[PDB]
DNA sequence: GCCTGGCGACAGCCCACATGGCATTCCACTTATCACTGGCTTCGTCCGCG
């Protein structure tokens, strides 16, 4: 069966503190463990490195931030904490492995349950698909014009590496187009229109440092005190597409991650 | 052959201005006008044509 793990697959390309020579492409997990080794970790979409560093920010950043600033001054306390592990220069792989015990098995984006910021019921009610081709960036769609990119005719479109995939299904959770869609039935309800991603035409400003643990520990929004959060992995189950999209007080919830 | 010199006689000098004047009014516009088109998505439905 295909699988593939972001935390053990290498699709991150990874630059060193040392030589700036041969960067290598590793796991999310190696690269949340080598963190001080390396000085940055890059991808080459704006948009895949813009949602990127939010999930980034979620995962290293959430264990080291706590989701928790009660009395105490809370701004006073997690800057106090923050202190504390930009004082360590490195998080301990321990408490890595714990957050990645706690949903190991929900990562492999291919899953047949559960695929990674996906909707694996998808499938079935859905009768045309979008395609690779519209799906990713520079890439065109059904009524682009074949000028730019590569010619793709739309007739037997050369796949996207299952690395490249993951670029791309990124950039279009943050930006996506808006407006029709291919349609897919839930229960009788079929309408190709699609409102668009949440931070679309926007730039993103991502403080850095001298190391890969820096940064992520620096990329935090403070989390204000309010209701505990989690992210659309961290879901315990589907949302439905019907109802409201809730709230949350939560830093996921500041990370345009909930949904 | 090349280079240089020569081919009646053909003028000279002095002289060169002062003074005065040089314009002024006036007049200087209005009206109307000032483009369109497109370079998004997919799909579905309708209308026209065969």
């Amino acid at each position: 069966p295909p699988s593939f793990d972001v935390t053990i697959a290498p699709w991150l390309i990874a630059r060193s503190r040392d030589v700036l020579a041969a960067p290598e492409m590793l796991g999310l997990r190696d690269v949340l463990i080598r963190s001080h080794e390396l000085s940055d970790v890059e991808i080459p979409l704006p948009p895949g490195a813009a949602v990127l560093w939010r999930i980034l920010a979620l995962i290293t950043a959430r264990i080291t931030g706590l989701d928790q600033p009660p009395n105490k001054n809370p701004k006073r306390k997690w800057q106090a904490r923050r202190s504390q592990i930009l004082s360590k220069g490195r998080l301990d792989p321990e408490a890595v492995d714990a957050y990645f015990a706690d949903y190991s098995e929900r990562f492999d984006l291919f899953h047949p349950e559960r695929p990674w910021l996906q909707d694996p019921r998808l499938r079935e009610e859905c009768p045309k698909t979008s395609g690779v081709n519209k799906l990713a960036w520079g890439r065109t769609a059904g009524e682009n014009q074949v000028w730019l990119g590569g010619h793709h005719h739309d007739l037997d479109p050369h796949p996207l590496d299952s690395a490249e995939a993951v670029w791309h299904l990124l950039a279009t959770l943050g930006y996506g187009p808006s407006g029709m869609c291919t349609a897919r039935v839930v229960r009788g309800r079929s309408e190709r229109n699609v409102t668009a991603g949440p931070l679309r035409g926007t730039v993103s400003y991502h403080p850095l440092g001298r190391t890969l643990f820096e940064s992520l520990i620096l990329n935090i929004p403070y989390p204000g005190t309010g209701a505990a959060d989690l992210a659309f992995w961290e879901q315990p189950e589907l949302n439905d597409p019907l109802g409201l999209p809730e709230e949350s007080a939560g830093l996921a919830g500041i990370l345009r991650l909930d949904h």
